[PDB]
């Protein structure tokens, strides 16, 4: 279920924290990989693991959420006043860094679709949990992929206007951003975002484009219920892999999960229900 480590043991399993095994300041603090011996916990098979130093009830909490598409909790250390926790390591790392590259040509339809259904089946588990887990925006680094381009969502669970908008790059619901309302409504919106860029391969938000494309989702909108102008948001390096029918419907899931209206959305195993035929 849940590994208790010690600090000791988390040196031996990241190299005494080295720079090596650094792979980057997240949302909540560092992240460390490391690995796990077969000998290091009793129960835990051996497997690359990634450590996350925080900048508990909750956690007991957290270890409870079991799923294929959530990235497993592992363990957790709690040592003088440091606070981190032991995930699963997700070998090919964050959607975005395959998503937005040139070519993506490890991402074909196919792959994108198996890849939005299990992001949907997560976000589903978590809506319908004991109690809701809901993100403060799903964004595109919220799913990681392991090594079968698998989707598992990461950091699940863990104001004012200015503050609210400040730094946002699309994902953010409408109705959070204006009022701070947050329901499980609000991930239906990041996702429904993330959902344009695998049909696109375009980031939500791109200052580099030309004004009128600078967001993906106010340009794509008008181009959603137009099947024969559909081509013009669809990712050019999946020509010939889709149908128009295939392509028309990915974009009217994503169409009702972008609506400015949160009860206009689905709920999340709809989502599920809608895109597994396509695939
Ligand atoms: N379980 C994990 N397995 C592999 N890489 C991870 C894992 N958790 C986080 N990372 C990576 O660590 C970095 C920072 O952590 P995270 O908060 O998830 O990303 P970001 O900085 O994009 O918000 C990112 O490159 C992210 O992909």
């Amino acid at each position: 279920n849940l590994h208790v480590f010690t600090i000791a043991e988390l040196r031996a399993v990241t190299r005494d924290f080295s720079m090596t095994n650094f792979i980057g300041e997240g949302g909540f603090g560092p992240v460390y990989k490391g690995y796990v011996h077969d000998k290091t916990k009793p129960g835990l098979a051996a497997q690359t693991v990634a450590v996350k130093l925080l900048d508990q009830t909750e956690v007991f909490f957290l270890g409870q959420l079991r799923h294929p598409h959530l990235v497993k909790l592992i363990g957790y250390c709690y040592e003088d006043e440091h606070r981190l926790l032991v995930y699963e390591f997700m070998t090919r790392g964050s959607l975005e860094k395959h998503l937005f590259k040139k070519y993506a040509a490890s991402l074909p339809w196919s792959t994108r679709l198996k890849i939005a259904i299990g992001a949907a089946k997560g976000l589903a588990f978590l809506h319908e949990a004991e109690k809701p887990v809901i993100y403060r925006d799903f964004k595109t680094s919220n799913i990681l992929l392991d090594s079968d381009y698998k989707a598992k969502l990461s950091d699940f669970g863990l104001t004012h206007v200015a503050a609210r908008v400040m730094g946002t790059q699309g994902y953010a619901a409408p109705e959070y951003i204006m009022t701070g309302h947050l329901t499980a409504k609000s991930d239906v919106y990041g996702y429904g975002v993330v959902l344009l860029e695998l049909l696109s391969g375009r980031k939500a938000v791109d200052k580099t484009r030309p004004p009128r494309e600078q967001s993906l989702v106010e340009w794509a909108r008008p181009y959603l219920t137009d099947a024969r102008r559909l081509d013009r948001v669809m990712d050019p390096s999946l020509a010939g892999q889709y149908s128009t029918r295939a392509a028309h419907k990915a974009a009217a899931v994503a169409h009702q999960c972008v609506a400015l209206n949160p009860k206009s959305r689905p709920h999340m195993s709809a989502v599920v229900d809608a895109l597994e035929p396509l695939l």
